[PDB]
């Protein structure tokens, strides 16, 4: 396809915000769609119904079940093992014919065309992720990469949000960066503290060796690091958590993103067409 895409969902609610994901990138181009899902953590509900989706949507989509290495470091906490398989992979998942997919997550909100994606340059990044947002002011307590380790280990350069990003798998096979970020990634894990936010941590702390193109700020928008002036130009939103106010997640969706319960109740009207 034009435009490929894999996420990870893990759970009755992630599963139905993937269903809203993958409704809201078809209402928004016109360019062939495939989705790729790691399938050992889909319910058998989900993939029961991905090919009515596929059929009404009009999209591709096929499931990949890769074994994690015995050699690698595992994680006994399922949510670190979900982020191990959004970045220590990428090379292994996906067939070798595929030249660059890029992961979406499953509580997205898609309003642009994703092929813009698939043709931003990367000036030979094997990957591009957007940058955590400034622009609210009121949440810097909560910035934590803007102090301590990471603001000393950075030395000014961008920590970027792991909820979106383009992987040009040419570029990425070509400079064996699964390879690389396995291994990088086996030893900093020996240590427990090392790596708390796996997926976001990893690319972030490899940017000067594998390196990021800082995609434009309007790829990543989540209100809890993003002002409110900057939504009417975001390409996708993010339901990222916020810790000042614990807000509940479908409590964000349908308060954030108007057109939420649009998809929800016509995938929902969809599920009634097919069970009658
Ligand atoms: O498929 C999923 C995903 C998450 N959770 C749980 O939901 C909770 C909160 O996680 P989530 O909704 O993923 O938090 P976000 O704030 O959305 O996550 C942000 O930060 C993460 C890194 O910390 C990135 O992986 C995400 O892409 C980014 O959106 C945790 O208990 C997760 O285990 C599930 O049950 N199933
Ligand atoms: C898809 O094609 C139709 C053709 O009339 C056009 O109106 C619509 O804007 C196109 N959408 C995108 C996202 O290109
Ligand atoms: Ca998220």
């Amino acid at each position: 396809a034009e435009i490929n895409i894999f996420s990870v969902a893990s759970g009755h609610l992630y599963e139905r915000m993937l269903n809203i994901m993958m409704a809201s990138v078809m209402h928004h181009t016109n360019h062939t769609v495939k989705f790729w899902f790691i399938e050992q953590f889909l319910s058998p509900s989900f993939k029961d119904f991905i090919p009515h989706m596929a059929a009404e949507y009009g999209f591709k989509y096929e499931m990949v079940t890769y074994k994690w290495p015995h050699w690698l470091r595992q994680q006994k906490e399922k949510q670190r093992e979900i982020w191990g398989y959004k970045i220590l992979f990428l090379d292994v998942l996906f067939p070798l014919s595929l030249d660059k997919v890029i992961f979406v997550d499953a509580d997205q909100i898609v309003r642009t065309d994703m092929y813009d994606l698939v043709e931003h340059p990367l000036d030979g990044a094997p990957y591009g992720f957007a940058p955590m947002c400034d622009s609210r002011v009121e949440m810097e307590g909560y910035r934590f990469w803007k102090t301590g380790y990471w603001a000393n280990y950075l030395k000014g350069k961008p920590y970027h949000i792991s909820a979106l990003y383009v992987v040009d798998l040419q570029r990425f096979r070509e400079l064996a960066a699964g390879d690389r970020l396995r291994q990088q990634y086996h030893a900093l894990s020996a240590d427990p503290n090392s790596l708390a936010n796996l997926d976001q941590d990893l690319p972030n702390h490899m940017q000067f060796t594998i390196p990021i193109a800082t995609l434009p700020q309007e790829w990543l928008w989540c209100e809890t690091w993003c002002s409110d002036e900057t939504l009417k130009d975001a390409r996708t939103i993010d339901l990222c958590n916020n810790p000042m106010t614990k807000e509940p997640k479908l409590d964000r969706a349908r308060r954030q993103v108007p057109e939420w319960t649009k998809y929800d109740e016509e995938i929902a009207e969809l599920a009634r067409r097919v069970r009658e």
